[PDB]
């Protein structure tokens, strides 16, 4: 229940065999190096990369459409150590669910804009900031709960999936832009 | 039985009930005017398909997943048309990309599909199937169209609510798929 984190969100896995449900801490942090490369903890190479390169294009591309604030720091990748870390480990087949909120604390940290904590959030996202389906919604959604997130994002895609609950605000979104406005303190 | 380029997809509309079974047709052939010919798919998931289906027919060719095609396998220096029965929503529209992707290769390798199965998920450039939504509307779906079995994205595994009357198969990967669906017999 705090303030605004820059680099700092919550995403939602389905660990173990069972499936269970529960919220993840995932921390980025981004800076300028000459040594360039990246440092994970509790997340695959594969993740981290593919996070990485979409971060890359849709940083640049909501700063140039003005949807994002001009980054004080280089906006550029390439050039730094990017280091980024999970509480836990996603499990290898729900993994890439954990997309859109690895490519939000990177775009946090590179814009330096702090990043909202009363939601958790699932989903991928695609070169063009479409966001992306994913699994085990429901058990995503009673974990928000469970750690008294006032908020879910979820895909659009997924709505159907969602059993009728309560307890928690349910918000579909269908593009970066949408999440945008929901989750930056751009005041 | 098995036909080229015809596959099955499934589709959710409206804000819920029971998907539907898409029929998708791809035919593909030499011109020296290529470009494509689309009917109930929109532009933007059928460009995606044809650059994952140019990049991993060639993967899967290429690492011994598929036979080296005889013909040529450029798509494009040709037309191809991509037809569905029914067009998807601007929201479950990426659920179709493994079907299309795979009615593609099997038309432009001249590979016939095995027609028994439903299938839904997408696909990255790495031949990785992603998550869909809707895979319980859509299972019901190929069910209901007396389909033997669905294929359906690993991630969704632990969103299927037990089900009977159905052999449904959970994939990682295309290279799952190939063996599952192309009629290499």
């Amino acid at each position: 229940h705090m303030e605004p984190k820059v680099g700092v969100i919550y995403g939602l896995a389905v660990l173990g065999a069972g499936g269970i449900g529960d919220v993840t801490k995932i921390i980025v942090q981004i800076l300028e190096s000459k040594n360039p490369g990246t440092h994970l903890l509790n997340i695959s190479g594969d993740i981290a990369k593919h996070s990485i390169t979409l971060a890359s294009a849709l940083s640049k591309k909501l700063v140039a459409e003005k949807k994002l604030p001009l980054p004080k720091k280089d906006i550029d990748l390439n050039n730094k150590e990017i280091y980024i870390q999970f509480s836990q480990s996603y499990s290898k087949i729900d993994g890439d669910s954990a997309t859109a909120a690895v490519c939000l604390a990177i775009i946090s940290a590179l814009l330096d804009i702090p990043l909202k904590q009363d939601f958790a959030i699932t989903g991928s996202l695609d070169l063009s900031g479409n966001v992306l389906a994913i699994g085990g919604v429901n058990e995503k959604i009673e974990a928000a709960k469970r750690y008294g997130f006032k908020r879910v994002i979820i895909p659009e895609a997924n709505m159907i999936d969602v059993i009728e609950t309560e307890g928690i605000e349910i918000i579909p979104v269908k593009t970066l832009d949408e999440i945008v406005p929901l989750v930056f303190d751009l005041d």
